[PDB]
């Protein structure tokens, strides 16, 4: 039907308080509203996740400590400290984002929509009892566990710059959820996991697909790799629902300065997934050039709505942040692509061999 847009003014205000991305949620929604895209979507207010719902993946012990420090020596033991500081109210922030993704997943299984959007979600590094990489709660896993009540095989596609290790670890032992992550992979780069030989464990073996990619990849080659993998994944795995993480830290201009992507390339990967006509949960999380992240997700929202957007950024609250040209398009950086053609073919062929075992159920 009409895409569902998870939004409430209190929810965006909560997401703006994250120290790593101040006011990014307001910038994203303000630009989407500036293009009047919210009038073409069904606005759904997100609920706050309960302790029972967060406990479907996270352990009690980790959730108790998170709730205590939210209002300590054992904080480092649960991954709280450096990348994830235990600030006041951090448990309610986690429950808010986790509940937003659960809400979007609930809309999918109720037949209310075929696409549900929660751009502020997709924190894919958190483990069942350990925070990691700015992630205290793994709302992506919680969203998958909610769709799992109705859909038998769920495909998780992680297009963030970083490896989605938390989601992959959560389902590394099952064949009922397949994780596919395209990410920068280089010794020293966070989180350091997700080589192409990472395929899963036990009965989940060959149901974890990882595409290690080097710096400087652009739209054309990226869609070549993504369409090649998604085509083989769709025919070998035959999914019934898709969870799509679209972190914008791959876009040119991001301080990560690794990939050299534009939203047009990500949108072509998104169009290929929407053509499957499946229930699709859209997440974001990643993105540290605030204006470029709003640019990307606004463009991707238009791709979902099938609309073509005006190049000029309309005047709004955060208009001054869209220099230097104040247009929606993003120009790739003039730096080399470090992806050798023979290395990419070697990675794709290795994945093709792994997926042949999936065609032998
Ligand atoms: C300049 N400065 C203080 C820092 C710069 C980079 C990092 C970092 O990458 N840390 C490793 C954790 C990265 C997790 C990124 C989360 C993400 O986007 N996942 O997709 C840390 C501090
Ligand atoms: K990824
Ligand atoms: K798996
Ligand atoms: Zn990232």
């Amino acid at each position: 039907l009409v895409p569902v847009y998870i939004y409430s003014p209190e929810y965006v205000s909560m997401c703006d308080s994250l120290a790593k991305i101040p006011k990014r949620a307001s910038m994203v929604h303000s630009l989407i509203e500036a293009y009047a895209l919210h009038k073409q979507m069904r606005i759904v207010k997100p609920k706050v996740a309960s302790m029972e719902e967060m406990a479907t993946f996270h352990t009690d012990a980790y959730l108790q400590h998170l709730q205590k420090v939210s209002q300590h020596p054992d904080s480092i033991e649960y991954g709280l400290g450096y990348d994830c500081p235990a600030t006041e109210g951090i448990f309610d922030y986690a429950a808010a984002i986790g509940g937003a993704t659960i809400t979007a997943a609930q809309c999918l299984i109720d037949g209310m929509c075929k696409v549900a959007i929660n751009w502020s979600g997709g924190w894919h590094h958190a483990k069942k009892d350990e925070a990691s990489g700015f992630c205290y709660l793994n709302d992506a896993v919680l969203g998958i566990l909610r769709l799992r009540r109705k859909f038998e095989r769920i495909l998780y596609v992680d297009l963030d710059l970083h490896h989605g290790d938390g989601v992959e670890d959560a389902f590394s032992f099952t064949s009922k959820v397949m994780t596919v992550s395209l990410h920068k992979f280089s010794p020293g780069f966070f989180p350091g996991t997700g080589d192409v030989s990472d395929v899963g464990l036990g009965k989940g073996r060959y149901y974890s697909v990882n595409v290690p990619i080097q710096d400087g990849i652009q739209d054309e080659k990226y869609y070549q790799i993504c369409e090649s993998v998604l085509k083989e994944v769709y025919q070998a795995f035959n999914p019934k629902a898709v969870v799509l993480q679209l972190g914008a830290d791959t876009i040119a201009g991001d301080p990560m300065c690794s990939f050299n992507m534009t939203p047009v390339g990500i949108g072509k990967c998104l169009k290929y997934i929407l053509q499957w006509q499946l229930a699709t949960l859209i997440l974001g999380a990643g993105g540290y050039n605030l204006a470029n992240t709003a640019r990307c997700w606004t463009y991707l929202t238009g791709v979902i709505l099938g609309k073509t957007l005006s190049s000029e950024i309309p005047d709004h609250e955060f208009f001054t942040a869209y220099g230097p040209d104040y247009v929606l398009e993003i120009t790739p950086s003039c730096r080399p692509d470090r992806n050798e053609p023979h290395r990419i073919q070697q990675i794709l062929n290795y994945i093709k061999g792994n997926l042949k075992h999936v065609v032998i159920e």
